């Protein structure tokens, strides 16, 4: 239900809105979550502040953090890690090897929707 | 004690400084933490880069991650839940139901403050 | 493998590349990870947007998130805590008092 992507600053509006759609599209399908319950945001990392193996991109990648509450088994995570990863290689493209998808489970005692 | 609020790019300097005080005040009251211990950062997301349910805000939310050390019981989490939620629906307001709050407990073996962990203090 | 440092928007290119290198080098040594598997990014927070005990920096600091896969034992974490504390005082410099490191275990 919360997906943050850290990516390099090259991408255009269009790639952004299709990347949002896709992560959202890829999320509702795999884990069967509500579309209106899906939040995404992307984060432009400047080439001057993003390093692969110790040196900046400017001197020379896509990271996806998923925030679910814990109601998901390992198989439905395999599918999510799979679906999140595939559709981001489709639009706002990048090799599969260069996309990392992270799953952070939040205890229901630790996620607050409105007051509760 | 580590509070990142992800918000849209509208908010003025006043709203920011008031949002920072409010989340800090909310934290110290809720979890009885030292004010000196409370670091709060706001993350301004362009509308073109924030999606609600598949489409961007520009084509058409408040997300608060807290990284604390693990001591807090259920009730002091729920209060941290409501207190951060209320104070932010107060200043630089948005609807209650449009603010989401994430509580991440990092183990004492995994939190490093100065050179030392909290475990070896 | 994933190191996000949040910092104020004051630092030069040189401080930045030396920070990326110092975080990568402190990483590869301690936890013996592959340089090419070490990604590190810096997130500039403007002063109006970074608050300590309730006031904005401007009205008047480093937080380092490490996300590895979950095998790491206590000592390699405390060493990780220390390697990435120290080499961030060497360059993009700051008093140790004002740096927190955060270790996030992630492993399906």
């Amino acid at each position: 239900p919360n997906i943050e992507m850290f990516v390099v600053e090259g991408y255009s509006d269009q790639q952004k809105e299709a990347l949002v759609g896709a992560l959202t599209q890829a999320t509702v399908e795999a884990i069967g979550a509500p579309i209106d319950s899906v939040r995404v945001w992307l984060t432009e990392v400047p080439a001057t502040q993003f390093g692969i193996g110790g040196k900046t991109v400017a001197a020379i990648e896509s990271a996806a953090d998923g925030a679910p509450p814990s109601l998901s088994i390992i198989q439905v995570t395999f599918i999510a890690g799979r679906t999140e990863l595939q559709k981001e290689r489709l639009i706002a493209a990048l090799t599969d090897a260069a996309v990392d998808t992270v799953g952070i489970e939040r205890a229901e005692v630790r996620v607050i929707l409105k007051d509760i």
